[PDB]
């Protein structure tokens, strides 16, 4: 089905747009066509720079007439310099007005690390060490609570955190709101069979980031693998007269995954749409998790002695 039930009762669409590296300038009309050929969940977030076009164009489509508030699902999160209790509440009204919405669908932390509060999204040390902040999971995560009930947020999650992150909110002391998603990097390169096993049979909706590999990622090399390119991904898509972003987007779906590929190309948009009229075999999903290779192409080397890095721990 096109959407996956979450704790609060609210439908998510399984396939959304997602905005990270979609530049001002390009974006609105990125949005406005997604919402033309039938997407209806953005991923949006604070450090992409970018929300106050995204909202132009949600603000255009609802003034057409072509969607109403209800009809959309906008995600966005909350930012590592932002961890602090008495900060979350402002990030969010913040977003809140770049987007022109007066609540979001969903509000996720965006990593588990709390960054300095200051201007710069990446506070660097003269060693280029992230400066962490005083901060921890379980007291930012009472502070998102606060949005719900709140009436600024319908749903609270989690992104980039591993199995013992989530648990720790689990088993937080006066849970008041279970998170409802746990959005992190998957593709055939990553297929994170056991962390998702975990967060399912928690009942936490998994969103897979980057499920075309984040080709245009700032640090990748032209070396570096690339699964638009894997001539395997290209013969299962030739078999089933596909392009292999169709097939790199349905594989998620297949397993009960949220997806949300990125495009700021009206082309690409409309194809990447194009993936309820099929269905991988199981072979070809066996065959898809079989090039697991655990190779993550969201991480900073910057981040790694946070105490609350999430990408030591197996999953
Ligand atoms: N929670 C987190 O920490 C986190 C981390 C990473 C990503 N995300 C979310 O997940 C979204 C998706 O991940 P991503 O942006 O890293 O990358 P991605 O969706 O895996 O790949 C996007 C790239 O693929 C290209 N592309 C898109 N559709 C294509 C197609 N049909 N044919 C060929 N090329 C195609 C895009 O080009 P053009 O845009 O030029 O067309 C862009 O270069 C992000 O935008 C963000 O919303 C979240
Ligand atoms: O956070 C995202 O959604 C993607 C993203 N990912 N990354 C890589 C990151 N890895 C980490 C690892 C940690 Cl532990 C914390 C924050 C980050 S951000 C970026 O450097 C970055 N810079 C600007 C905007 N978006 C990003």
């Amino acid at each position: 089905a096109s959407r996956l039930l979450l704790n609060n009762g609210a439908k998510m669409p399984i396939l959304g747009l997602g905005t990270w590296k979609s530049p001002p300038g390009q974006v609105t009309e990125a949005v406005k066509v997604a919402i033309d050929v039938g997407y209806r969940h953005i991923d949006c977030a604070h450090v992409y720079q970018n929300e106050n076009e995204v909202g132009v164009a949600i603000q255009e489509k609802l003034r057409e007439q072509v969607v109403k508030r209800e009809e959309l699902f906008i995600v966005s999160k909350l930012w590592c310099t932002y961890h602090e209790k008495g900060l979350v509440k402002g990030a969010c009204q913040k977003t809140l007005s770049d987007l022109k919405l007066d609540y979001l669908d969903l509000y996720l932390i965006h990593w588990p690390t709390g960054f300095k509060p200051g201007k710069e999204f990446f506070p660097l040390d003269e060693s280029g060490n992230v400066v962490p902040s005083d901060t921890n999971i379980l007291d930012t995560w009472a502070a998102m609570e606060e949005l719900v009930d709140e009436g600024l947020v319908k749903a609270i999650g989690i992104s980039n955190f591993n199995h013992l992150q989530v648990e720790m909110i689990l088993n937080k002391p006066g849970l008041k709101y279970k998170p409802a998603v746990n959005q992190i990097e998957c593709h055939p390169y990553l297929t994170q069979e056991k962390l998702i096993q975990y967060c399912q049979s928690k009942g936490i909706v998994v969103t897979a980031y980057s499920p075309l590999g984040s080709p245009d990622r700032p640090w990748a090399k032209p070396e570096d693998p690339s699964l638009l390119e894997d001539p395997r991904i290209k013969a299962i898509a030739a078999k089933h007269n596909k392009t292999t972003a169709q097939v790199l987007i349905r594989f998620p779906m297949q397993r009960n995954l949220v997806v949300i590929p990125k495009s700021v190309t009206p082309e690409r948009i409309a194809e990447n749409f194009k993936v309820f009229d099929f269905e991988l075999s199981s072979q070809d999903m066996t065959t898809l998790l079989s090039y697991n290779r655990n190779w993550r192409v969201c991480a900073l080397l910057s981040c790694t002695s946070h105490k609350d890095y999430p990408f030591h721990e197996e999953f």
